[PDB]
Formats: structure tokens, C-alpha cells, sequence
């Protein structure tokens, strides 16, 4: 198990349940991280 | 189930596996789903 898990469930959170809100914490992993 | 499992791995792969390779990914999911 590597980073392939967190993609995953990316592109099936959009795709699958809600969206808007999943988008949303996108936005909160730039400011999670930073760059 | 809804987006608190994307936020979950999120955290738990910067503070557990690797890290420079899940930020990475992060800055393909603002190429992914942009604003």
C-alpha cells in the first residue's frame, strides 16, 4: 500500500457519492500541505 | 459513508508512509477537479 489508496478514493468520491463537498476538501488539502 | 474517508487517508499517508509522493498527488487533484 503506497499513495494509489488516497487517488482511489479521489476519482470514486466524485464520481459515486456527493461531489461538491468532496471538491471542498480539496481545497482544504492546499491549505493542508501547502506548496 | 461520504468524504470523511477521502480526508482520513489524506492525513494518514503524510504522517505514516511516504509524504513528497502524497503532496504530490495533491497537486494533481487541483489539476483533477480544478476551482
Amino acid at each position: 500500500g503506497e499513495v494509489e489508496e488516497l487517488e482511489k478514493k479521489f476519482k470514486e468520491l466524485w464520481k459515486g457519492p456527493r461531489r461538491g463537498e468532496i471538491e471542498e476538501l480539496h481545497k482544504k488539502f492546499h491549505e493542508l500541505i501547502k506548496g
